[PDB]
């Protein structure tokens, strides 16, 4: 059975700014919460940092030439706020604008259609010294930086993302404090979640005021949450998860409300707080698509142990092949999700801002990366992507995470999601066999599963 | 159920220069490694040689008249390098050119399509004195002789083969040393395999630089390698075999890379070689088809005893009828191979440079060979050839090995692949019944399945 | 469908002086470069010469009686410079003048229209001792001889040709050295090409200073150069071939410029030569018509191996019937050329100085030469001649090469383009069937093709 995707279907690959760019203190770039977090012992694996990374800042001409060689139809990347405003607000750094202006114009002049993320986690460290995303002011400053990007790059860039995975930023960065800025307080973690969504709402409102001829959305971290058993306690436990996890950012943006079952679990721990009703009509602001990042699926059971009244199902999960991250492989999890976004939220336009997988890569005696397990992973998940489009989903785009091997945050460089291998000593690219596979999949517009 | 091949399908028969020509020291031909290897006790069966053979050099008119009487659409032959350059390089022997010029023009005039091989194992003995294929300089000499052939002939010959079975040359000739030039060292055997493939690359690059309106490829020794059992050690033992054997030459030509699983086996015996990266892009040089030479199939099991890590599954192979070479008959092993070349390597144009079988032939009291087994072998393998075309395979040509009975190398004249019987005392031709069969098969363009 | 040429259409046949006249040292005739070149071993086939040839010098009465028997309306012939000036310049040989004066008057009196060529290769050997056409002084001496011919024969001869095929003279005579005077140097070969065209100019300029009541032109060797494939490299290769060949003479004479794409090729080998600007205005001197000599057509492919950048497409040429010369038969390849001259040079008056073919002629048991193939060749090329006139071409004349069998330069007498057979032992004329055919074609003014 040979699969073929819609003829208008856009194939793309994705990266982030901090994860590839490097040049962490060059051309008047201000310090980011990640520059700061990375420089401190106990935060990044093996004391790795971004500082250099793939050095995409300097070697972008080489990277485009590879992007075109594979012939992606869209490159999704992130703009460094701290290159644009080193102090978050005030003095414009024209050097930083000119980089991204140039980069975009090299994409448009090659085959490639730009896709800009506006915040991929690199908040200027200055605004973090005045509270960061806890300080509501930051939500205005985000809009100021958004404004400058739209004036320059507004209508020549077709697809826009406001945020990347605000679910992680709040959870990992502001409660568990294993991501930047390293804060560990539950109340703060919820105040940020809001402040992030609000900032999305302000950017979309400003996007419309300026009337940019392009499409804007938001890139959310999203998995499916299956119950351990088909039983009343386990079906409910799973609904409550998803609601703490993804729905906490899906329902405000698409339904203008926060999930009730989750809000009830906050208040049962002695926390409420009055969201101004007007904010969530600013969040809900109509958007041209929902984007999301998927990799794996969660299997939740009921658990009166754990302060959330639920836990992972350990050994249902210990029946799947696992990626190098320890995340299960389950391709049909992507279908069900796409159907869950379709059914709930009113058959929206869907984009995949990120899908991919991290396996232990080697350069063999033949000087090549034969990553059959990444290719296997890919085609498996892309068969369930297609299967959803056939059963009626409006999935317009797929972006493969990631184009280059990059800085995987608290895991350092120890994990590779790249098609295109990168040696972090020499900065030499070696397109992976998953790369060459993807090239053909774009060209044929599909593959025989 | 009656089978018919595509209307553009080219039926042919094959021979080699040293195996049929004779005249081993006439009209200024230089000595070859095979001349040299034949003249030494212990190397050939019964102290046979290729001094005279079928004496095609003098009796080529007779053979053409026979070729046309059967009505082959293409005659695949080889050019003796030592007739063109007795010293390998330098002084052109015009007598040798004129022979092959004359031959080709008698083919074109008799409505038979020429198909030349440029190297069919007869390396000038002088270049073997300066190392042979181990000395990289040979690869440049091979391009000089290739240049002279293309400048003459060239346009007027549609099908070109750079090499014949460089898998055998390097394995049998340079490691097991049972073929010429009778060398026995593993390291050399791999340095020759590379130097051969390089020389193919350099001939295709020069073939394009001269812009010859004709199609070039390489004739590789290929079988299918089936596992003994559907078990993880046996499947993997059979995938190592194909790499060391056929895939060692397929992958560098069509994928620009050496097989890993093989390269790992060679480093596990303390042998690594840094193939210059620019050689592999020269070897990978696009070609118009892939040609191969099949007879049988292999059935490999896992074997820690054999320092290879595998061995033949004799238990299984002793269930088939076997040719006069102890090689199994298995017709469906040709199909699965054609599908394997189709599946991998991207549905290329496929040619069969050689297929056939060696059975014991007698001339009966009726003065006729009646080799029903050869005919039964032929039609059994051709039914699978046809099956593959119907299931989508781009198999453009079939070349029957061999037109004449000839010098089967280390076996001497003791093995007959003919379709035309040759008495090596008198040099009389008697067309076999396999011959007469083939005549009809070409006329009808098929036979009953 | 019966084809009929314009009522004013002048049917003719052509010969050259050295090829038919003989009497190579009679009545004070100076030695020519062809006398000289012919007397040296290795130059002419079988050691032939033009010492005797057809012996037209004595037997012209017989030849005119034949010309009128067939009833040609014009006879194109050449004047031997050495018969007029044995030493190129100085002392007039009145005997030579009186021959041609007598000849022309016997043609006018037998109702045949003269057509004189002034140089058909027989440069006095004395001028070849002072450098020949490489010495620019020759271009002045040519004008002296041109002056004496015009004084005597000016008015009474309607059609004048300054030169025959300067293309061949320079290329074959002065670069390849297989024609007289046998020189082999590229630089010299171009210096002569210019000097030849200059002399043509000087002769027209003098022809107009005296206002001779007759039409002058130049006879150029011209084929059509088709590209091997409708591809950018092969179209461009063909344009460069025609440029080196014919266009090198067409453009100077009709456009007052040398072809650029050719001149570039010469400078890329490190050869530029400063043509004085005034010479090219003198060359361009308006002319009444352009005459050319066609037999075959070329099929050129792209070839970086040939330092020219192209080569013959043998793969294509080996699909045509070939003359006894080896040249292809391709009738339409006249049509296309007549259109090319018509398009690219401002619909000029066009003559055909020469067309015809060489096939192996026998005198049968009936004492007749039934050369059906030459008659086929003729009527095939004349149908396309007609076709072009219908589609608007100003083709005024057709001259059949050749009236007699004659001395075909380096080929000797081994090639017969006659419509009158000549036994070169006895000098007996036997009008060929092609001769009898032409006679009816002149009468009917056409034929049912």
């Amino acid at each position: 059975s040979k699969i073929t995707f819609p003829k208008d279907f856009i194939w793309g690959s994705a990266t982030a700014a901090y994860q590839i760019e490097g040049a962490y203190n060059e051309d008047g770039k201000g310090e980011s919460i990640w520059d700061r977090f990375s420089h401190t012992p106990g935060n990044i694996a093996d004391g790795h940092t971004g500082d250099v990374a793939c050095d995409h800042y300097h070697r972008y001409e080489e990277d485009i030439k590879i992007m075109k060689e594979i012939g992606i139809k869209s490159y999704r990347f992130s703009i460094s706020w701290p290159r644009i405003f080193p102090e978050g607000t005030g003095k414009l750094n024209q050097k930083g604008l000119d980089f991204y202006k140039r980069l975009t114009n090299l994409l448009l002049e090659n085959g490639i259609m730009p896709a800009i993320t506006l915040y991929h986690w690199d908040l200027p460290q200055k605004l973090q010294d005045k509270g960061g995303w806890k300080n509501r002011d930051t939500t205005d400053y985000f809009t100021e930086y958004s404004e400058v990007i739209f004036k320059n790059l507004g209508d020549i860039v077709p697809i826009w993302f406001t945020h990347n995975e605000p679910g992680v930023v709040s959870l990992l960065g502001h409660f568990l404090g294993i991501h930047a800025p390293g804060i560990k307080d539950l109340r703060t973690s919820l105040e940020v979640s809001h402040n992030l969504l609000l900032s999305h709402g302000k950017a979309v409102k400003l996007f419309r005021e300026m009337n940019i001829d392009a499409q804007i959305g938001i890139a959310l971290n999203l998995s499916y949450h299956y119950p351990a058993s088909e039983k009343a306690e386990d079906i409910e436990a799973a609904e409550l998860s998803f609601s703490l996890a993804g729905r906490w950012y899906l329902d405000p943006v698409l339904k203008g409300r926060y999930p009730e079952n989750a809000l009830k679990l906050y208040k049962k721990k002695g926390i409420e707080l009055s969201f101004p009703e007007d904010d969530l009509k600013l969040i809900s602001q109509p958007i041209d698509f929902i984007a999301f990042n998927n990799y794996s699926s969660e299997f939740i059971k009921y658990d009166p142990s754990s302060e959330s009244g639920f836990s992972p199902a350990n050994s249902i999960l210990e029946k799947f092949e696992k990626t190098d991250m320890g995340w299960i492989i389950y391709p049909e999890g992507l279908y069900d999700l796409l159907m869950l976004l379709d059914r709930d939220y009113g058959k929206p336009n869907i984009v995949i801002s990120e899908n991919g997988a991290a396996f232990k890569d080697e350069i063999g005696s033949n000087g090549k990366i034969e990553d059959t397990k990444r290719i296997q992973y890919l085609k498996d998940y892309l068969t369930q992507a297609h299967r959803a489009i056939q059963d009626g989903v409006n999935l317009k785009a797929y972006y493969l995470w990631s184009l280059l091997d990059n800085f995987e945050w608290a895991y350092g460089y120890n994990k590779r999601f790249g098609i295109v291998h990168v040696n972090f000593d020499t900065l030499e690219r070696k397109i992976k066999d998953s790369g060459y596979w993807y090239k053909e999949v774009i060209k044929n517009n599909g593959f025989l599963e």
